[PDB]
């Protein structure tokens, strides 16, 4: 186009413009208060409407890495507040782009945002409701650089729809408390998925990026032909490449153009588009990508007769390896969408060292007759696991649910550290939450999601603090060897127990009146240094003790005397246990 800030301003509209234009400097201007990103957005905007009104006017013809540059050097601020980033104002357009992306700070140093009480939030809200939603979205933007700028509008809009509904209600914090921890922890999740994907893209090669786009493709869009979900995944490759390289305008024009793609081949692809490709274009790709995996065409016959029992197989193995091998995912995820992604390629990895093996010999026939055998036991054991966790969620609670699971794995790993330990259970208690309450042509793919950003979190905490070799190996190993790996684990013999610490296991009048996620924490941390400290205490003398406790709880939070019932009655709950744990 003649001027990209006028075509950019139509097919977005002006309050898309304005928002995105706010995330864009709030990313690079971690520093800036928000009244100074109102000035640059309301100045770009206003500049925004002259190439409207003219694609001939001052300095419309322009790129827009070149206005965006020019705006970022307007500041005066950028020699002292970020002072190193105000020398990339020195260089040629090229260059000067590339200059900013690597001075953008991934974590900064800022304060958390607190959450205040529902009766202010509603009160700003109903006030001035613009200021209240892009000031807020200016504190995310501003500490999760690197996030998806279009992607991050998306959450805005939702938080948007949780106020308008819940600020009008009963009880708004029956109302919005539920939605907004939703939207946190699909947000956080969101923030690490992508994270993710550029550290798989680094670590593992191009080659292991494709083979799981392999797998997902063809699982989502099983009526399309190998062909087709081969040329997508050669796209699907470069788009997250250059996504992960920190640049927007050159992510989110990789992501429209890939868009357009599917939805003019929707006839060679999937039937399930329709309503995504109705979407703009600011929808389009995140529609896409979150589409629901289409109907396999059911007449599909078995893998047998083109991989085992078929002839030149080792011929067609030799002749192109990969393209060979991702047939078999190709023609493994279309017939499975209940395994996991991760699964599919253990098993293709599991049929390529077996023609590796087999076509080396003198009767390949004969030795790989037993392939298709060896994908029982690796197909069992994930469903397996699913079945005996997702059955101890149905008997136990949500919340007795994670103190087997904080009892189990502090047991197996008692060196880490007693809150890192805690966050985990708690945030591995809620994947079977809502994976166990999905059917089983479901359960594998929810598991595989959430334990995929839930064993990422645990291994970033662990990187920056070296606790257990035992979890650095896990951390290290493979992306479909990670998660078995900490299901591999062992209770450690060589952990010498911890020594006794009474001001740990007091405990005072406070928990009688804390919120409930602060009285889970107090019982659930007090459970860490009570296995800490006895290792090898029985499961039966664990049904004790912390029923020993529920009645030491119930004794002094509903007596007319509080504090001075902790310190009698709580003498006697760690005394008794001192001798029930011998
Ligand atoms: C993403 C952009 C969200 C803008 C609206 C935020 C509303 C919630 C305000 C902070 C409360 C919280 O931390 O969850
Ligand atoms: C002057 C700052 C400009 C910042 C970027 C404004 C235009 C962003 C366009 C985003 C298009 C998203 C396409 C897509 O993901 O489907
Ligand atoms: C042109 C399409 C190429 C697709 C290549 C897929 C190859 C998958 C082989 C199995 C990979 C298992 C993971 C690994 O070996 O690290
Ligand atoms: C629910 C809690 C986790 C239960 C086991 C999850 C199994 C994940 C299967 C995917 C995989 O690791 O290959
Ligand atoms: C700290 C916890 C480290 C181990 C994470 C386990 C993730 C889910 C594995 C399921 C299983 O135990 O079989
Ligand atoms: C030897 C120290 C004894 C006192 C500490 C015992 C800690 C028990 C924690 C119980 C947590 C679960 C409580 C519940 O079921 O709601
Ligand atoms: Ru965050
Ligand atoms: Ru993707």
């Amino acid at each position: 186009h003649k001027s990209e800030v006028a075509h950019r301003f139509k097919d977005l509209g002006e309050e898309n413009f304005k928002a995105l234009v706010l995330i864009a400097f709030a990313q690079y201007l971690q520093q800036c208060p928000f009244e100074d990103h109102v000035k640059l957005v309301n100045e770009v905007t206003e500049f925004a409407k002259t190439c409207v009104a003219d694609e001939s006017a001052e300095n419309c013809d322009k790129s827009l890495h070149t206005l965006f540059g020019d705006k970022l050097c307007t500041v005066a601020t950028l020699r002292e507040t970020y002072g190193e980033m105000a020398d990339c104002c020195a260089k040629q357009e090229p260059e000067r782009n590339e200059c900013f992306l690597q001075h953008k700070d991934d974590n900064p140093n800022l304060p958390r945002l607190v959450r205040p009480e529902v009766d202010v939030m509603c009160t700003a809200f109903h006030d001035n409701e613009e200021t209240f939603l892009k000031k807020y979205l200016y504190e995310i933007a501003r500490r999760h650089p690197y996030f998806y700028a279009p992607e991050l509008l998306f959450f805005a809009k939702r938080y948007k729809a949780a106020f308008t509904e819940c600020c009008q209600a009963a009880d708004k914090a029956a109302c919005l408390l539920p939605k907004l921890d939703e939207l946190r922890d699909e947000g956080k999740a969101s923030s690490a998925k992508q994270r993710l994907k550029c550290a798989s893209l680094q670590k593992f090669g191009e080659r292991a990026f494709k083979a799981w786009a392999v797998a997902r493709l063809s699982q989502r869009f099983p009526k399309a032909e190998f062909a087709e979900v081969s040329k997508l995944v050669t796209d699907l490759t470069k788009v997250h490449t250059e996504c992960c390289h920190g640049d927007l305008l050159e992510c989110a024009d990789d992501r429209a153009d890939l868009a357009k793609y599917i939805c003019e081949n929707q006839d060679s692809i999937s039937s399930k588009l329709k309503e995504c490709c109705e979407k703009p274009l600011l929808e389009k790709s995140h529609c896409i990508a979150e589409v629901e995996n289409d109907e396999m065409p059911a007449d599909l016959p078995s893998l047998a007769a083109d991989f085992v029992e078929s002839k030149d197989v080792c011929k067609n193995y030799a002749e192109a390896k990969d393209v060979f091998l991702g047939m078999f995912l190709y023609e493994y995820a279309r017939r499975h969408p209940d395994y996991s992604v991760v699964l599919l390629l253990r098993l293709a990895k599991t049929y390529e060292t077996t023609l590796e093996k087999c076509c080396a010999a003198a009767d390949p026939h004969e030795c790989y007759a037993k392939v298709f055998d060896e994908f029982k036991p690796l197909v069992e054991e994930p469903q397996n696991l699913i079945k005996q966790n997702c059955e101890l969620f149905e008997q136990l609670g949500e919340y007795k649910f994670q103190n087997a699971l904080l009892v189990r794995y502090t047991k197996k790993v008692p060196q880490v550290s007693t809150p890192t330990l805690v966050e985990v259970s708690r945030n591995l208690g809620k994947v079977g939450s809502k994976c166990c309450k999905h059917p089983e042509a479901k359960r594998m793919p929810c598991a595989e999601d959430y334990l995929s950003v839930v064993l990422n979190q645990l291994c970033v905490l662990h990187e920056k603090t070296p606790v257990s070799d035992r979890v650095t190996k896990c951390c290290t190993e493979s992306l479909v060897n990670r998660r078995p790996c900490f299901s591999a684990l062992e209770v450690d013999e060589t952990y010498v127990p911890k020594e006794f610490n009474a001001e740990t296991f007091t405990f005072h009048a406070d928990i009688c009146t804390l919120s409930e996620k602060e009285r889970q924490i107090k019982k659930q941390t007090a459970l860490v240094e009570l296995v800490k400290h006895k290792p090898k205490a029985t499961k039966e003398q664990l049904k004790a003790v912390m029923d020993d406790f529920a009645a030491f709880v119930e004794k002094c939070c509903k007596a007319d005397d509080k504090e001075t019932c902790f310190a009698e009655e709580g003498k006697k709950l760690v005394a008794a246990s001192q001798a029930a744990l011998g």
